[PDB]
């Protein structure tokens, strides 16, 4: 049969936090949509507040990934804050690799998020608001030392499209960027990717010489792009009082795939309003370009899902509703929940809620 | 099992009526995709000729819904009527209402309808045309009383945001207006939406005052959007001698979703030539947004569709074929039926042709 | 049921050759998309070395359908020749028909493949690259003779809307050029079709008057569009030292779908490197297109595919792995090998490898 075997669960924590642990596994006999395979993948993400610098988050992710036997990873760490709920700002570097290549990298920017025409008319009157409109403005300025000749050939060859291509260069540069399947995933999102300006372009030297370009773009959403919806909720600095960690793991082939998920984090759950929360909102940007690649062979569910609840508090509404439950422990299985763990896993956004009280 | 289950029915008009009742029922044990759950929603739309106005068709619509507990609606009332083959006019007014918050609105416009080098050659040898391309130009003037303070807030903001924003107000408000997953389904259905121009913004005053705006667009399409490809033929007001009537209802939760539509309408049938008539082309545009939607659960069908010609009359060709007949009651179930069935639930647009005769 | 039932094979010349004979062959018994069944094709392309001129290719296609019981073809005939490994030129003529309309055309053309930022730190750590970001600049000549009065009225229109049209008219055309779903298909594959520019138009006296266009237009890829990826691969001129040939047909109607495709033709493998070769790539606009008609009916699999390496050679990797193996002929069918032909019948581009060796 082709099964898809799953495995879900979540912690949380009480009183004033939002933490949750969250744990997933799924193993599916179908094969990826790479168009090289085996191809795996590891993630792994770290937050952590800086002693002596107030709302400011020490930020790392490192990947390591396969893809037809090509080893590659990307390291960065990045100190972001907020300015003020719209203007958030970040300053970081890293390095990635490509089997024998690799180059280094640091940058600074400020990215603003402007809502397009909030208004109170809404606010008191929608309980749980999901789209919301807006766009997201990156100014972003960055630095690669040009310490291999590969790293100057390409510095030469973008400095010459930049001179020679006026409006072209900004505009056709996104089909390059977003390579393969991702620049039609933007459209399926409701997003929207303008093109890039180049303020400047400058050598310095670092040492040796540095290429150094300073550059714009901004995104937008109809109110599926999370990144734009969500953009206060989605960097919880205030409960961030404590190292947060997320990794993720991945192996595919044209006959399978498995995959490991295991963090710890603030966001978890979220005020619901009179006296209760709920689970956090499934962001919807997973869901739809998943969705992309979700629907190629049909399978059958096996697939739990685990909540366990701080001490004391009790589910108040979930649908679908929980099979069992037995003090903090409630779970999913079959019926109704598998129909929707089958949507979701197609590119399905129906809601699934979990409300629960103290 | 998930299973849908579906009844249909159609009742024709004989002789010079295009006219038909419309029945269609649906119950399906799967999720809907909308992320805030329970949806329902009733819409009713009726027209009716004007008896002092040539032409003129008084066309209502009253929508109501609930969505997550919060109620809304929408009523309009307009008078249209053709000026050409090409050009439409308009003009109306109504309400809306979302909770505790409400605005009323008037409007009047233009729509002119211009496919794009249409050709004798193609109409003599084309029996049954589908696919027509196009571009149809609104020109609107709207008007609403800024009657409570987050409608003077609003305006405010919008006239900040025309009189700061050049070219990006009528470029960006399109993600704005194509709402959540509305902005995607424009491209699916080989559809464009052009920006907005203003061409002004005055506060009147009503009464009270009344912002005032004057603004257009276009939308086009590659022939998959009916309300271009289709343009006359989906106002049959010259078939409209008397009061015609649809209504529709759903609901929807993470465990289901049930409908019912019911109507009696012009332009249920057409006429096809060299003596025949058919059941009209199925428009395409509800089935490549419905398949965006119906392909995340695995489904059978469950299906039947009655039609019942006009006394005497009897069909010619239908493919698929019917299952079963008796004097002017033709009915289809199982087999290519139901397969055409779960093709068009899921967004397949393959024809399915009744052909009937005097 | 609904069983989709199909049928390859692939015949391999060894030695330095990349030439192989495909069969294909499948029966399904679903409703085509088709918004007008029943709907027949059949393809035909040649491909033979011009005797006394060095890399020229003369290259011709006919079609021939019937949509909705009209009757329609196409003739081309090309010479075709590239000038660099960017730059490509064309010279042909041909001729259409629908119905009792036809008209004639001649053109020559230039077409320039540029790559997005190519590299030797890619090229030499990524050895089965697949996805190449580019852009394609065509440069057309064309000519019609105005030789029917709908061709008159057809270059009058068009002069008209080129006149009166600035930059509407070459952005506008696009919705026309790409008619129904042909349209949305651009996107889904990560495809831009830039506005047309219109050099020249004339009507030169032929013989008869004869219009006379000198237009350009450039497409781009994100690297699924294979005709960018793989524009040198794409003409296997070099390989070509004796005549190629391939036909296609099929026949659709509401109730199912069948299809043959026959050929021989070099390009079948290509070399992988390493003292070992391939079977080509699969295209991925091929899988990404017939992807968007492809998952409509739920369907099972049976499906055979024979593969016969030149005398001696063996396989060296397959994934899916082959079923069976005889000699020279290698067998796949069921488990795995089902599981992706089901993946890619309905839009997954997941790598299916054969390599194989001396
Ligand atoms: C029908 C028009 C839409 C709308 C569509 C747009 C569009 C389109 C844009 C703005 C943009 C903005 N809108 Mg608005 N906006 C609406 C209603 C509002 C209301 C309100 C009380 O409802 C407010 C507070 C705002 C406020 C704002 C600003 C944050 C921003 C820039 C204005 C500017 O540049 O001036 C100096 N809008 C209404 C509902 N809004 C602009 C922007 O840059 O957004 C990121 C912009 O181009
Ligand atoms: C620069 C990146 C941005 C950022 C962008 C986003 C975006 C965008 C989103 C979030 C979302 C979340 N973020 Mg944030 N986030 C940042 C910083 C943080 C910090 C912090 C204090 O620094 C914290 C603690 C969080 C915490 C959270 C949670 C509130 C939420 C995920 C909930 C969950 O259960 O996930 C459980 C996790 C899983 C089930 C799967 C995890 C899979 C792997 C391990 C990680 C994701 C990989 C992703 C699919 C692919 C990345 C591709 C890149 C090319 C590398 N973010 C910075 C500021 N964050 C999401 C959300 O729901 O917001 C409302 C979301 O959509
Ligand atoms: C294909 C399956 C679906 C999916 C199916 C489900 C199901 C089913 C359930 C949840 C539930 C939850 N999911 Mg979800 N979910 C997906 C993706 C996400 C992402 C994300 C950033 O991608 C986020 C933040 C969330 C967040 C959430 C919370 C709202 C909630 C509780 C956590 C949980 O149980 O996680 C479980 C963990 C997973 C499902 C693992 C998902 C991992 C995804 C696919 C990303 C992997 C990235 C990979 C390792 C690295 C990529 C690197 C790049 C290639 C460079 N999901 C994917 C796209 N999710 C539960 C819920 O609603 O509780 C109320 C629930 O029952
Ligand atoms: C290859 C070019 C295409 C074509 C593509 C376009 C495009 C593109 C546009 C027009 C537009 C128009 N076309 Mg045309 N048009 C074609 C053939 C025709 C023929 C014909 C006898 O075949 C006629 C009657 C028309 C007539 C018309 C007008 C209704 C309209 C405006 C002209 C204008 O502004 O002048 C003053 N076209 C051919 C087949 N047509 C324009 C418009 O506004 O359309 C809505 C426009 O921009
Ligand atoms: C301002 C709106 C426009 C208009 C726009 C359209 C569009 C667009 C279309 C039609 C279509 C039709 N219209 Mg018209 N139509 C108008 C005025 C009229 C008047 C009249 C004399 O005033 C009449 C009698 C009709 C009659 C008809 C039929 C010829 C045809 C539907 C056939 C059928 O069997 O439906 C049976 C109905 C059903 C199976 C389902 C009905 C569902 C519910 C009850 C109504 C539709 C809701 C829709 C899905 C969502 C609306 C969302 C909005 C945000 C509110 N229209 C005005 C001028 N009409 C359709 C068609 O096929 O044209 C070729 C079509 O695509
Ligand atoms: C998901 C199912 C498919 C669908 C499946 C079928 C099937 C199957 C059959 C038809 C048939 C017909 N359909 Mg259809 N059809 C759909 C949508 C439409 C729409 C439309 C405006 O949405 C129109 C005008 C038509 C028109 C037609 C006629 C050509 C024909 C005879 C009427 C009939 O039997 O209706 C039956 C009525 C329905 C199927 C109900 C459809 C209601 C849709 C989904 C809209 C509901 C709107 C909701 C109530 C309100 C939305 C409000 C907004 C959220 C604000 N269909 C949807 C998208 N239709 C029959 C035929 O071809 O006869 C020859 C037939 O056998
Ligand atoms: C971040 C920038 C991207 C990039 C994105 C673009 C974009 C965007 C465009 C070019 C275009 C071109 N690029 Mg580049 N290009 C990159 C790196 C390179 C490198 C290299 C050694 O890596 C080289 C050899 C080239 C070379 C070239 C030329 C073939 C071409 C025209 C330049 C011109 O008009 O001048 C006179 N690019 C980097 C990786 N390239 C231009 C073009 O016309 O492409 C078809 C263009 O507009
Ligand atoms: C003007 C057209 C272009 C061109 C554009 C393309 C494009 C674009 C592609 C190819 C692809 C291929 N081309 Mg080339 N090709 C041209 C000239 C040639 C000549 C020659 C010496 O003149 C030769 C021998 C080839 C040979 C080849 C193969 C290397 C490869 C197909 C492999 C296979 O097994 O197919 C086996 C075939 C089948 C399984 C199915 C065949 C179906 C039917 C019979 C033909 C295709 C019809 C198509 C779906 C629809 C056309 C619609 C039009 C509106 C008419 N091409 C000219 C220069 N060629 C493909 C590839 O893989 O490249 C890497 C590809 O994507
Ligand atoms: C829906 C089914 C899928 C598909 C499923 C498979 C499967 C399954 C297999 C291959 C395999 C192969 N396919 Mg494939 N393949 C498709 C389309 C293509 C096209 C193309 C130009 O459309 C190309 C060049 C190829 C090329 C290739 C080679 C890489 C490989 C060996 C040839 C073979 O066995 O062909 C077999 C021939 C076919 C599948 C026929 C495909 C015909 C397509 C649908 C086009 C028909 C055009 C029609 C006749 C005319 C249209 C005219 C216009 C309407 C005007 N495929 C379609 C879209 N292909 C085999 C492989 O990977 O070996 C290692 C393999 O096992
Ligand atoms: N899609
Ligand atoms: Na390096
Ligand atoms: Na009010
Ligand atoms: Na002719």
């Amino acid at each position: 049969t082709t099964t898809a075997h799953s495995d879900y669960e979540i912690i949380l924590e009480g009183g004033s936090s939002s933490w949750g642990q969250v744990k997933g596994r799924a193993k599916v006999n179908v094969p990826a949509a790479i168009p090289l395979l085996p191809t795996d993948c590891n993630i792994r993400i770290d937050a952590k507040p800086l002693d002596a610098q107030k709302g400011v988050v020490r930020f790392t992710t490192k990947i390591e990934s396969v893809v037809d036997s090509v080893k590659n990873t990307l390291n960065v760490e990045v100190d972001i804050a907020n300015e003020t709920k719209d203007r958030r700002i970040a300053v970081g570097e890293g390095s990635l690799s490509v089997g024998d290549f690799s180059h280094s990298f640091s940058f600074e920017g400020s990215v603003v998020n402007m809502y397009y025409y909030r208004s109170d008319a809404v606010r008191r009157n929608i309980p749980n608001p999901i789209y919301m409109q807006g766009r997201q403005f990156h100014d972003i300025l960055m630095k690669v030392p040009l310490d291999n000749n590969d790293l100057v050939d390409t510095w030469e060859g973008f400095q010459q499209s930049i001179s020679g291509g006026g409006a072209n260069f900004g505009d056709w540069i996104r089909e390059f960027w977003f390579i393969g399947p991702a620049f039609a995933a933007i459209n399926e999102g409701g997003q929207r990717i303008s093109p890039i300006v180049v303020n400047s372009s400058n050598v310095e030297g670092g040492k040796g010489p540095v290429g150094v370009t300073r550059w714009k773009f901004s995104h937008a959403g109809s109110g599926v792009v999370d990144s734009i919806s969500r953009w206060t909720e989605l960097f919880p600095v205030e409960q961030l009082n404590k190292p947060a960690s997320i990794e993720g793991g991945f192996r595919s082939d044209s006959q399978g795939i498995e995959v490991k998920v295991d963090g710890n984090l603030p966001g978890v759950s979220r005020d619901a309003g009179g006296g209760l929360r709920r689970i956090l909102n499934h962001p919807l940007i997973p869901l739809v370009h998943h969705g992309m690649v979700g629907k190629f062979n049909d399978f059958t569910v096996d697939t739990q899902l685990k909540i366990v609840l701080p001490k004391g508090y009790k589910i108040r509404y979930a649908a679908p509703q929980f099979r069992s439950q037995n003090l903090e422990e409630y779970r999913w299985s079959g019926g109704a929940y598998a129909r929707w763990v089958e949507h979701v896993c197609k590119g399905g956004t129906g809601q699934f809620e979990v409300l629960y009280a103290q």
